[PDB]
């Protein structure tokens, strides 16, 4: 017996390289006055969370706090230009206010594909046909703070990012949809990440990543805010989504 | 309790309906080019979804008021004793909208007329969407158009399933149909009876991404690569298992 070359509707893809890859986590808590953007209590807990169980499927994670756009871009430059060859796979995450086709840095935005678009072809031909998964937690910062220098609450922001796709093998995943609402706990974190990272520790071992990501999508989106607590927040339901270019089954079992 | 494997209840008395509205050509004030081979592509959605149990509803060159009226119906009819429901788009668009005969029509329109609140019946149901439209040019021929049409989410339980992504290309046979709808059809006649409906989408992805650019008929169209995509937002397994 062998694989002869003929179309298998089963086909995983391969990942049984040396190292399943890096994990980059952008960070960003707070931001440069001039930008008029609240605080970020709870994305802490975020990062930790999203470091353990990214780590635990044998990720190699690095994190960076509040930088600046130039430094974000120089830093995700670096690692587009070293060679994956040895990976299974990319991760990146963006924990940060956004709008429109923007992420926020400290001081500015940065456009989504400017991002995606180092890790397309042949700017990153170690990772050509191997998953490019970018997760996204950013929605629209309630500005009612001042263009001036400056207990678990639920903050509650409008969807702002588009459902942006990317090039074959990139799989793009956000905390919500256009015309719904993201919520971060200020101690225990935002609901995608803590529902996201729930799903990886029980499952993210065994089931394929985006039934993973389809089981997020129903916890998320029957999550409700105490009446009691903040009846502002009646009504503003969260439903997460990813777009996939995908093009084969995506498991991470333990690596031998 | 949760179940990390749940499935959307299939097991009505109707599958539920399949919409195809199908666009070959525009009011000359539109100034918008033919589309040979779209009729190809209706008729193979209409024979693959029919095997899997839709009442297919086909409808050509709607003008806007009349494919407003048609979907509008068919949102207000119960869907009670339906599994899920299908709608097709094949024509060209830009940005947020798809074109009928004589006019740009929203796609959150569209959407917005099968979410939960505006169509109790398909609540916690599949709403599944094709769209298959992109930026029209202003013997099989294969003719290439640049991806327009941003790849938008909706409510939960809808799948939106995009023929192209931003900086790709859409490509159309004038006989033999549209890749993306080809590859989509020749999928779902072999596996849509037993896979998983977004491992069979993640198929499509990869057959329509293979498809070499590098020698075309047509030296203009030399790599212009397609790669579809889909937007979820479902919340369970989707299997449509023969009823
Ligand atoms: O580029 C866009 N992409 C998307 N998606 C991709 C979603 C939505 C959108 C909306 C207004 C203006 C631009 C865009």
């Amino acid at each position: 017996f062998y694989k002869r070359e003929m179309f298998d509707p089963a086909e995983k893809y391969k990942m049984d390289h040396r190292r399943r890859g890096i994990a980059l986590i952008f960070n960003h808590e707070r931001f440069f006055w001039h930008l008029t953007l609240p605080e970020r209590r709870g994305t802490c807990a975020d990062r930790d969370n999203l470091t353990r169980r990214f780590s635990d499927l044998g990720f190699e994670v690095k994190c960076f706090n509040d930088l600046k756009a130039e430094e974000l871009l120089l830093k995700i430059h670096e690692v587009s230009t070293v060679s994956h060859a040895d990976a299974d796979c990319f991760v990146c995450v963006f924990l940060s206010h956004g709008e429109g086709n923007h992420i926020y840095a400290y001081d500015a935005k940065i456009e989504i594909q400017t991002l995606t678009g180092l890790f397309k072809g042949d700017k990153c031909h170690s990772l050509v046909g191997k998953p490019k998964i970018f997760i996204i937690q950013a929605a629209r910062g309630n500005q009612h703070d001042v263009p001036v220098i400056p207990t678990n609450i639920t903050e509650v922001d409008a969807a702002s990012v588009y459902t942006l796709p990317a090039g074959a093998d990139f799989l793009m995943c956000y905390s919500v949809a256009e015309g719904y609402y993201s919520h971060r706990e200020t101690v225990n974190g935002s609901w995608y990440i803590q529902d996201l990272c729930e799903m990886l520790g029980k499952y993210g071992s065994s089931l394929e990543f985006t039934e993973l990501l389809t089981l997020v999508n129903r916890k998320v989106s029957q999550r409700r805010v105490d009446f009691c607590k903040d009846p502002s927040a009646i009504g503003k339901k969260q439903v997460p989504c990813f777009a996939s270019m995908l093009t084969k089954k995506l498991h991470f079992f333990p690596k031998s």
